[PDB]
């Protein structure tokens, strides 16, 4: 009728809470920047913490969709959120719009789900390439023991090793409270020509200062790996150590467009932190939404959202993006980035540019 809701389930506490932090606050951005009004509706944003734990996802999601009769769920902090609410959404035929979570077979678990973020395979198939191209030869792989580790390793070897590199070790981690103490002592004895770390967003400091505390910046160990571990949210608190880091990612910090530019200051302004490559997944996924909404002239059901969703196409903070029409998947540049100081700061400086990449995962 006169209200369209939005049902965010995001992890608020928990490992995960700096994603939940920086989509809630995307979404409260855009809306203080584009109003809450589309199509003659009122948007509502029902915020939900799930911990990043899939059983309050599942409970959380059936709450928003039966009690709150919410007409989009959205946000799926981790892999396993996203996957435990996709029966409910299809079920429901209410859009899942995933916000976070990266792996690439999210999408082809509900023909309701739509992704405004990334998955891991569309940065690790550009540093695998970027590897092997300069003359990194040797390489141990660090990943988070869950599903998107698991693509990201698994997409990083096929090219890194096409181009003639080789992997002298693959070396996993728990998503919930890793040490990296261990790995990290490994290198120093090892010594390969370069680490490929992922972890989640959030948990890239936490590596940072255990590879400084064992003094592997002044190992010639390079690390590389997609931009998870070079988190903008977290670029801020690093040290010197990530100075050099490489990494492939959809989004900077730095990203030199005048829509970025003005995206940041205005975060920056209205959080006092700089947004991080989270934020954008938010901002792009209510986004999405509005535009959908706008498209439908107002319609609210499942069907009618979803097909106009697919195709939809936009300039992003991060550059231009669209929805693949065929797989409901994020199609988007890939940068190469250095971890370079500017004005007393570190960020990632994007050096190369790599067009409009479907995920490799499904082409
Ligand atoms: C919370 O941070 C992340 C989560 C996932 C996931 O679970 O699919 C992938 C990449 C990330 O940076």
């Amino acid at each position: 009728e006169d209200t369209f809701k939005v049902g965010l389930i995001v992890p608020m506490t928990g490992g995960q809470a700096s994603t939940g932090k920086q989509i809630d606050n995307a979404i409260k951005l855009y809306i203080k920047k584009h109003g809450d009004t589309v199509a003659g509706k009122k948007i509502e944003v029902i915020l939900k913490d799930d911990a990043a734990i899939p059983d309050n996802t599942k409970r959380l999601a059936q709450e928003l969709i039966v009690n709150d009769k919410v007409n989009v769920i959205a946000g799926f902090g981790i892999t396993p959120a996203a996957l435990a609410a996709a029966p409910l959404a299809t079920q429901a035929k209410v859009p899942e719009i995933v916000m976070a979570a990266g792996t690439s077979i999210i999408t082809e678990r509900s023909p309701y789900i739509v992704r405004t973020s990334f998955t891991l395979a569309q940065s690790s198939i550009i540093i695998g390439d970027w590897a092997a191209k300069n003359g990194i030869k040797k390489v141990a792989t660090l990943t988070s023991d869950y599903a998107p580790g698991n693509d990201a390793l698994a997409f990083f070897k096929e090219r890194f090793t096409a181009g003639g590199g080789e992997i002298v070790e693959e070396i996993k981690v728990p998503l919930a409270n890793p040490d990296f103490a261990p790995f990290l002592q490994r290198m120093k004895d090892a010594k390969p020509d370069a680490m490929f770390v992922f972890v989640p967003a959030g948990q890239g400091g936490n590596f940072m200062k255990q590879f400084a505390e064992r003094g592997l910046d002044k190992s010639g160990i390079k690390v590389i790996g997609p931009g998870d571990v070079m988190d903008d949210d977290l670029l801020n608190s690093m040290g010197d150590a990530a100075l050099g880091v490489v990494t492939a990612h959809m989004y900077s910090a730095a990203h030199p467009s005048a829509m970025n530019k003005e995206f940041v200051a205005a975060y920056k302004k209205e959080f006092g932190q700089r947004p991080g490559f989270m934020a954008v997944g938010g901002y792009d996924g209510i986004h999405l939404v509005f535009e959908a909404l706008k498209k439908t002239g107002g319609k609210a059901d499942g069907d009618s959202l979803i097909a106009a969703m697919k195709g939809m196409k936009w300039e992003s903070p991060r550059g231009p993006i669209s929805i693949d029409p065929e797989t409901r998947d994020i199609v988007q540049n890939i940068y190469i980035r250095k971890v370079e100081k500017v004005d007393g700061e570190l960020y990632n400086i994007e050096f190369a540019k790599f067009d409009a990449v479907k995920d490799p995962g499904k082409t």
